[PDB]
Parts: structure tokens; sequence; C-alpha cells
């Protein structure tokens, strides 16, 4: 009934990927019971830092990126949602489902990664538990795995980036393809999706 209709809550940061030295690893900025909280309100004050954030909703956790300014993700795992900022819920400022890509302002204190101009196809693929993955590029939004790996090990880490040899951003990770459970192969939309969606 009208009375008693819910609202769903907002998508939360709760850590990073920590890419700042020469060991990976992911940090943890805030628990489950806090995050259902901060969904529920939209308001977190927590610092926010970094260029991948690890997000969740009441159901599901992926990864964000950001990328010229825009915190950017899967629609299927966003969906229409706001995102928690210090003042409340941000609404979003890309929706597309058709590239299953969705975006933000990016938070205060993000870094941001520059898009890649090299046209280099020697990619690496940030997971949600900080492994760099080798992925070379086989189209405009495919690329496979140099080690293919079950398909629980991707599981988590869309949203993430695929990377160039300098570190700029080539693409947002997206789908796993995979043969009985293995992932070979990756899509992601590519940098230049965003680009011309910006
Ligand atoms: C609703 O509106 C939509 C609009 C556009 C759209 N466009 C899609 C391509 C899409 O594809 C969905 C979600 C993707 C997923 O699972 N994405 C990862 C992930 O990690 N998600 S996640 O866990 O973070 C989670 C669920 C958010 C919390 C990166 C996958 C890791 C493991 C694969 C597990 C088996 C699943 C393997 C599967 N292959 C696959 O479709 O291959 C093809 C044929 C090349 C596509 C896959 O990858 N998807 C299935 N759905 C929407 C939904
Ligand atoms: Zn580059």
């Amino acid at each position: 009934h009208m009375a008693s209709m819910k609202k769903k809550g907002s998508v939360v940061i709760v850590g990073r990927i920590n890419l700042s030295g020469d060991t990976a690893y992911a940090q943890q900025t805030r628990g489950e019971e806090g995050c259902q909280e901060t969904s529920q309100t939209g308001r977190d004050k927590n610092q926010v830092e970094g260029e991948v954030q690890i997000v969740s909703t009441a159901t599901q956790t992926f990864l964000a990126t950001s990328i010229n300014g825009v915190l950017w993700t899967v629609y299927h795992g966003a969906g229409t949602r706001t995102i928690a900022s210090p003042k409340g819920p941000v609404t979003q400022m890309y929706t597309n489902v058709d590239k299953d890509l969705v975006g933000w302002q990016a938070p205060q204190g993000s870094r941001s990664l520059t898009p890649c101009t090299c046209g280099s196809s020697d990619l690496y693929l940030v997971t949600r538990h900080a492994d760099v993955i080798p992925v070379r590029r086989r189209g405009d939004s495919r690329g496979s795995l140099l080690s293919p790996r079950p398909i629980s090990y991707l599981k988590g880490s869309s949203g993430g980036p695929l990377l160039c040899p300098a570190g700029h951003a080539v693409g947002i990770f997206r789908a796993a393809v995979s043969t009985r459970g293995v992932a070979k192969a990756v899509a992601f939309i590519p940098v230049e999706s965003l680009e011309t969606t910006m």
C-alpha cells in the first residue's frame, strides 16, 4: 500500500583497493552494521581515499572506480540507487542500462584515474581482493586472462578497472566469460564509452 512503500538504500563505500605503493591490498573502512545504517540514511561521514572503492548495497557488493572526476560502476550492481555522502544521498549523474554503466560525482578525497590514450593491448584487471590480473585485450570490450581461474575469484569485482601498463584506465569490468566455471575472458565498458557519455 502507499502508506508502507519502502525506498531502496544508497550504495555505500565500505573499503578500497590500496594502490598507493608496491603492494596492492584491500582495506575495509566500514563494517556490515554501519554499512546498513549508512545505506538507510545515505549519510556517510567517512573519509574517502584512492581510485578503486569497494561498495555495497543491502544485498550485493562490488567495486567502483574514479575516472575523470566520476565514480563509475555497473548498473547490475547499483541499479538507479543514490550513493551515500557526507551531506546525504547523491543522485547518479550517468545511467546507461545498455552499457551496464552508472556514475556519480567522485567523492571528495578520491583520486581519479586518467583515461588511457596509449592504444596498448597489455592490460591489468584489479579485483576486490587486490589481485592484479594480466589481461590481453582482444577487442573493443573484451580481453583474455593470461592465467584463467574459476569465476569465484572474479565475483564481486565488477566496476573495477582494467589499466594499461602506465596505470591509465582502459575500461570498467562488467562480465566474465567462462567455460565449465573457469574464467577465460572478461568484458568491460571501454573508457571511450565513458568519455562519450560524459
Ligand atoms: C539489470 O540490468 C542490467 C543491464 C546490463 C547488464 N550487462 C551484463 C553483461 C550483465 O551480466 C550479468 C552480471 C554480470 C556479472 O556477474 N559481473 C561480474 C561481477 O563480479 N558481478 S558482481 O558479483 O560484482 C554483482 C552481481 C554486482 C554484485 C564480473 C563478474 C564475475 C563473475 C561472473 C559470475 C557468473 C556470471 C557470468 C556473467 N557472464 C556474462 O554475462 O558473460 C557475457 C555473455 C559477456 C556478457 C556475468 O559476468 N554477469 C551477468 N548483467 C546486466 C544487468
Ligand atoms: Zn595508457
